[PDB]
């Protein structure tokens, strides 16, 4: 019966006894998510009394164009409802998928979370909204269709599903681990990652615009092309091992600011933590 | 022409009232004009046919306790899903589309633009696939909307040269393309409507492929531009498949012969 | 504030009529319509009404309706949710000049709003799925941008200072916004990198799927990932003539008087080539 929306996860932490002020045309899905909370359609809004929910990105453009929005802080005081992959200051869940802090993605990757193709997405990871993650259909039967199964009776379905589960090429991502997407990852526009054949986008990996990723991407590799190939690595092997031990992406806010100089300068990072 | 929803209601509404689940639109109210309808409150499949307006509306309906007795297509549909699969052969802007065949808004647009002659049965097209034609490449300009400034005589001269162009700008002077049955087309794939007339039965078009020429039956093509990497089956089994046309079988026949559909070795034994 | 496409068109063509809204209104639309008299469309007449279709789907509904028969595009009707749609006059898109008969989709509107685009020329055709984005910084320990939401004032200043000095222009810092020329074509799923591109030359053709990482010369055709020059549309001498003549700045009268040279490059060179 429908898991927790991003908006509900935010309102549970930040509403703080205010009323939700809906900026835009309310939808069936929004009204259901708002049932636990006091809400009304927005007119004059004040962050002391109101939490502003823009329904669509279009409504958010309008809200942020309004003089009233000046005193509203992102996430703390306002959000967009139709933004399930939007970044948040806290770790959360997108369907059954853990998502780290300040990590964002778009509708294709939200769907991949819904489909079970993703195990988790790390911290401080930036995924262009047009990136896509999908699986392969079966390639070892007479047909390649999936929706033919809407015509299968109980006995036919059983035989079909049995064969799918034994296929070592993992059609529909069967019999494989869902993919882990690391921290400090960047994925470009129109990139594609194949969920039948990829289990790992390593920490720090960069996926170029338009890349077609068919196998795992090592940590801090930069991959480009159709099919994607490793073009370079962001850092030396010694610094990659250092990054994988330090895991700055799990630091507290205090520590991130404490060490902003090492985050900004790789040379300083190596002097401090490379031992 | 008739929307997907109107085709479905003509088949299955069976004298019920349409219960609109979500905010109604101009397009929806026009599609519902010959039918009785009301905004949904309490619904029951004996009295109501539920129309979720958007995909998000459908998510909310299918999460609701009231949806348990509603069967897909027989009792509910999404209005904004012109490319959605159906258990019967339908029309998409008077493009014939086979059973259990789905595609995204780009291919819906290609149907509306006249680029597609028909789409076969059991064909799976990822929602981000695109089908577009080329502009003219043999004039001083490549713009199309410059024509909004052409008077009647200039327009006629422009239109006549486009018609004579062997490279088929805007898919002029060529057949709209046939997309076969049991076809798979992956994400961000592109098919050029100026230069493609046939995606053969059984073809597989890889994610990101840019298809500039016809794809033979059961060819697997990948790359920019798309090249044949392999065929799915031997020449002998392709000939058998193109005769048998299992994609035209009844539901009874599909279940009767599920073993041949699961196992290509058994299909060849049985039919080849 | 900045004027929507609709507001600019109404200021030009409304001519004292009343706006007849066709479709479910939005908060964006109602704000744009505040200077004007408007009502929900019922019976409409282009002598009396200017029809605003809210969505593309609303427009399809309106144009299928018998009442639309005498309505002329732009002069009498428009789609609100079509900020990159073509117009017969030069307009602004989020304070970016856009030439006549030039269209583009929501990715390029976004790039206008983000400050990535200086101007877009006349008679330019950009597929709806084209994208224009910048690079993140590539010279620090992290590639994330939204880590900066955790930066205090001191940390943010140190971060912004390095970004400003980066010669590779992360987030399009310290570079000119890009000019997109006239009579340009940009295909489906094309990508143009705003960190490293300042010019798409007049006449350029960017093929579908192309990933454009550097300037595209005038009348060059580029394809692939990354994008490379496939061919030029015309000879060097004709390119030089086209850049002199600038037919894309001609009046409607000049376009029609010279349609033979616009259709035939040979005739263009005969009339304008030295
Ligand atoms: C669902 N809506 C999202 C939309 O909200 C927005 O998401 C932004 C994303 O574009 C930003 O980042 C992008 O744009 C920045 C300039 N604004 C420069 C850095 C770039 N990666 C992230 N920092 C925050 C997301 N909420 O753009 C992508 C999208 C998919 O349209
Ligand atoms: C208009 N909405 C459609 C949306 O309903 C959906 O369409 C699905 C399509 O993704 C499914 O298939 C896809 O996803 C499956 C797991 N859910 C695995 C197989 C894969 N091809 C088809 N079986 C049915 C369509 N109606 O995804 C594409 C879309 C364009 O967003
Ligand atoms: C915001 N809506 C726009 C939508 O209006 C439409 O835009 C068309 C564009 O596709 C047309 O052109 C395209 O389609 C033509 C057949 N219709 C063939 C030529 C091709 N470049 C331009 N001539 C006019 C724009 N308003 O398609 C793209 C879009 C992004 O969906
Ligand atoms: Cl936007
Ligand atoms: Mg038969
Ligand atoms: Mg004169």
């Amino acid at each position: 019966q429908g898991m927790k929306t991003r908006l509900e996860q935010v309102l549970e932490r930040y509403l703080n006894g205010r009323e939700v002020a809906v900026w835009g045309v309310p939808t069936r899905r929004l009204l259901r998510a708002l049932k636990p909370f006091k809400f009304h359609t927005a007119d004059r809004v004040d962050p002391q009394y109101h939490y502003v929910v823009a329904v669509t990105d279009d409504d958010l453009t309008d809200f942020l164009s309004d003089e009233q929005s000046k005193s509203f802080q992102y996430a703390n005081d306002y959000l967009t409802f139709d933004d399930e992959g939007g970044e948040l200051p806290f770790e959360r869940m997108c369907f059954n998928v853990p998502v780290g802090r300040q990590t964002y993605f778009g509708d294709g990757v939200v769907g991949a979370c819904e489909n079970g193709y993703i195990k988790s997405i790390g911290q401080f990871t930036s995924i262009n909204g047009t990136a896509e993650i999908h699986a392969n259909h079966q390639l070892n039967m007479t047909f390649v269709s999936d929706d033919i199964q809407n015509f299968f009776n109980e006995e036919s379905m059983a035989v079909f599903q049995e064969k799918l589960r034994k296929d070592p090429k993992h059609p529909y991502a069967y019999s494989k681990e869902p993919m882990t997407i690391g921290s400090d990852v960047y994925i470009g526009a129109h990139a594609f990652i194949n969920a039948s054949t990829v289990t790992s986008i390593g920490d720090g990996a960069i996926i170029g615009s338009g890349a077609v990723v068919l196998e795992n991407v090592p940590p801090f590799a930069v991959v480009v092309g159709v099919p994607a190939r490793i073009k370079r690595y962001r850092f030396s092997k010694e610094m990659i091992e250092t990054l994988l031990r330090v895991k700055w992406w799990d630091w507290s806010i205090e520590e991130i600011n404490e060490n902003v100089d090492a985050l900004i300068s790789p040379e300083l990072f190596m002097k401090k933590y490379g031992s």
